[PDB]
């Protein structure tokens, strides 16, 4: 889809290796039923999660459709981690292997724009589960985005980043079909800007439960935070787990 062509060169500046990353690694590790049964990440990106997670669970298999994102992770793998890169599309990727933990996080599933494509990805993810394995999906929570828009099709916001002179401006657009378009502009301390855009589908725990039931899975308790906080409509992300 070109998300890596939009972001791969600066993705780690947008979503850096900070405490939010550490919280996700800790939560996924706690949610792993059995590291000896293996781990696969759908949408591995630059390895922001897979690299540190592999330091606890061992080798992680990481699937991504973007050559640019995989190339960025390969650079990082020369220094850290134990990850097998797999170039593949999570709507189509099929294997004879099965895994104790299958995870798809940081709104990867919302980059699939139609219910049909999301349903297909959940079917493929379910087929990768070992018996007793767990599927973990994390994506952006929908109600807070609608609240942010407050009845307007377009809205703009700016998030200052820790380093002086840095931050990200987002131009947000709501579109028909529960679509959410963003253009993000990173402002760097050296005075340069980087622009990238993405189109996502606003997705809910209700919808993911239906995808998972169609794939033969049953839901576990929905979460608003990796620490086990139950789902609410205010948190920026949510986590759904299936067995
Ligand atoms: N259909 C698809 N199949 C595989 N990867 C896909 C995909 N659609 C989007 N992606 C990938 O999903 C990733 C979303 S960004 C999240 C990256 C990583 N999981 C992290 O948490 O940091 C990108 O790397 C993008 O290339």
């Amino acid at each position: 889809i070109g998300y890596g062509r939009q972001f791969a060169g600066w993705y780690d500046r947008l979503i850096p290796d900070d405490e939010v990353t550490a919280e996700a690694v800790k939560g996924l590790l706690a949610l792993h039923p059995a590291p000896e049964a293996g781990t696969i990440e759908l949408g591995v990106g630059t390895g922001r999660i897979a690299v540190p997670l592999s330091e606890s669970v061992g080798r992680v298999t990481g699937v991504d459709s973007s050559p640019e994102m995989l190339d960025a992770m390969r650079v990082k793998l020369k220094e850290r981690g134990d990850v097998t890169p797999v170039h593949g599309d999570i709507r189509s990727y099929t294997s004879d292997s099965r895994y104790g933990l299958v995870y798809c996080v940081c709104a990867t599933l919302s980059l699939l724009h139609t219910p049909e494509d999301q349903q297909l990805a959940v079917r493929r993810a379910a087929d990768l589960l070992a018996p007793g394995g767990r599927l973990v999906i994390e994506t952006h929570n929908k109600p807070p985005i609608l609240e942010l828009h407050e009845g307007r099709k377009r809205t703009t916001y700016f998030v200052p980043y820790p380093e002086p002179g840095t931050g990200v401006q987002t131009h947000s657009t709501l579109l028909d079909g529960d679509l959410w378009h963003c253009s993000h502009i990173l402002y760097q301390a050296n005075g340069t800007t980087r622009v990238g855009s993405e189109l996502t589908r606003l997705t809910t725990p209700e919808e993911i439960d239906a995808y998972a039931r169609a794939a033969g899975l049953e839901p576990e308790t929905h979460l608003s935070r990796w620490d086990g906080t139950p789902y609410n409509e205010q948190s920026p992300m949510f986590v759904c787990c299936y067995v």
